[PDB]
């Protein structure tokens, strides 16, 4: 929360991205896990507005992880020192979400049969109980390392390393994740189980965060090592005990987020592609899923009516296989109206540019989003190849 005054000072307050954000939206900043993203407004809870390349928008903020080191040997350690009291700090309050999981909801629900099947059960909670089971030794073993007179000289890295198979636990949790969301949906909509879950609250005061919030600090937990284990090694001396281990660690931890990642990743795009066709107006040929998977890139982009002469500014949207133009509503951004599309398939690219196979003709205002478009193109026929 601190965040709120650096912003006003004028100060630049970095952080990583955990997760992909997928997006249309051309007012919302999308990027991929592992990007560093600049946050120039932090008001809103959630929606913070951020800062790239390419650009800027409104992105989740429960989507990224702020460096512990923002802005020459006891500087240097108090660095290390900081990242090593973040990841005990966090893995403190993470065990808390847990506990509160187990004994305040899972607890309960197992409780009433009448409300709950085993099925059901398995489907909202997944594996949490053996996650917080796992979490309570590792946060043993963590504190257990820790030098409280000198903290930089911690050795973290061993300790990740020796519960290599304990972080696999989660693929099982976060695979069945989507599932769990869809029953809390259904749920959700039941007077009956609105209040058992409020009850279930009011008895185990619990954090403020919602049913689905704590569900979703496991995935978010997993997907965060690796941000917080490569700003250590970032402050770890290059012949720390600690350093070849971290490095290690970092390794692992990253081949572990990564699948979890991806396939979140795979998830979103093709609900996200639904959802976007569906608000959008008049829509016309074949739906997006026939053919595509997955939003390469978008973006502005003026095509030039070969038919007669006229040129026309639209939105152009890039997925695999397919390019869709959008016309926004004047007076009304957030509504477009579809207006057409074409083949990639056959399409060839050669601040203006054109399509070959039998043209058609485009281009932009800025260099810059040329020279960006030509990559799109280029990773959309990789994608594809």
């Amino acid at each position: 929360l601190a965040i709120n005054e650096l912003i006003s000072d004028g100060s630049v307050v970095c952080a990583e991205a955990l997760w992909d954000h997928v997006t249309m939206d051309d007012q919302e900043l999308g990027f991929k896990a592992g990007d560093v993203i600049e946050v120039m407004d932090a008001t809103n809870r959630e929606w913070w507005w951020g800062r790239v390349a390419d650009g800027e928008g409104w992105f989740p903020a429960s989507f990224v992880r702020l460096r512990v080191n923002q802005d020459a040997q006891s500087s240097k350690d108090q660095m290390r020192t900081n990242v090593i009291n973040e990841i005990l700090s966090t893995e403190r309050d993470y065990i808390k979400h847990l506990r509160d999981i187990c004994e305040g909801y899972v607890r309960q629900c197992r409780k009433r049969a009448d409300m709950f099947s085993e099925e059901q059960l398995r489907t909202i909670f997944g594996n949490i109980e053996d996650i917080y089971r796992c979490q309570k030794a590792f946060v043993k073993a963590l504190e257990q390392r820790f030098n409280r007179e000198r903290p930089h000289l911690s050795e973290l890295g061993a300790c990740f390393l020796e519960h290599q198979a304990d972080f696999q636990i989660y693929s099982e949790y976060c695979n069945n994740h989507p599932n769990a969301c869809v029953e809390l949906s259904r749920l959700t909509k039941l007077s009956k189980y609105v209040y058992f879950f409020e009850a279930c609250r009011l008895l185990q005061k619990m954090i403020d965060i919602s049913l689905d919030g704590f569900l979703l600090t496991p995935v978010q937990k997993i997907c965060k090592y690796p941000l917080q284990l490569a700003e250590l090694l970032k402050y770890t001396h290059p012949q720390h005990r600690d350093f070849k281990d971290v490095e290690a660690a970092l390794h692992a931890m990253k081949n572990v987020a990564q699948l979890i990642n991806e396939r979140k990743r795979r998830l979103e795009n093709i609900d996200k592609i639904a959802q976007w066709q569906s608000s959008i107006e008049d829509w016309e040929g074949e739906d997006l899923l026939v053919r595509s998977s997955e939003l390469i890139y978008s973006g502005e982009l003026t095509r030039v009516t070969q038919p007669q002469a006229k040129s026309q500014q639209r939105m152009f949207f890039l997925f695999d296989h397919q390019l869709i133009y959008c016309k926004k509503d004047l007076l009304r951004r957030d509504v477009l109206y579809y207006k057409g599309r074409l083949d990639m398939d056959g399409l060839e690219v050669v601040i203006k540019n054109a399509f070959r196979l039998h043209s058609h003709l485009l281009c932009t205002r800025k260099p810059e989003q040329k020279q960006r478009w030509l990559k799109a193109f280029a990773r959309e026929r990789e994608q594809v190849q």
